[PDB]
């Protein structure tokens, strides 16, 4: 489709289903980074600061995760969500974001935040424009 205009992402969180061991905070902060810089060149920049970014296991952290930032941060605009692989977690997260909270998420895999490219990159960056658009 057609890119968005006018999208400013100032309010997001990051989830990260995988490990800490596997994807530590520096691949989080270095991801984050990739992505503040090809999202601002772009014109729909992602300010570099997430206002929310835990670790949590398990499909069922899912929705106790969701709630609380639903009921923590006003003008929450989008839910980064790290899964380490093929999990349940997926389902989960889009259960509750699409279905029970309305609540924007955008997954990505976690060999994605450990190592970019511009190309991953850019593919998230569309696919959150199409969401926020």
């Amino acid at each position: 489709k057609q890119f968005h205009t006018g999208i400013e992402i100032k309010v997001w969180a990051i989830a990260c289903f995988a490990p800490q061991r596997q994807c530590t905070e520096v691949h989080l902060k270095s991801f984050t980074e990739q992505l503040r810089k090809i999202s601002r060149d772009a014109g729909m920049p992602i300010q570099g600061q997430p206002c929310f970014c835990k670790y949590a296991q398990g499909a069922d952290s899912v929705e106790p995760m969701f709630r609380h930032l639903k009921n923590t941060y006003a003008g929450l605009q989008l839910v980064v969500v790290i899964l380490p692989g093929k999990t349940p977690v997926y389902a989960e997260v889009k259960r509750v974001g699409d279905t029970v909270l309305g609540m924007a998420t955008q997954c990505v895999q976690m060999k994605n935040v450990q190592r970019t490219t511009p190309q991953t990159l850019s593919n998230l960056c569309l696919k959150i424009n199409v969401k926020l658009g």
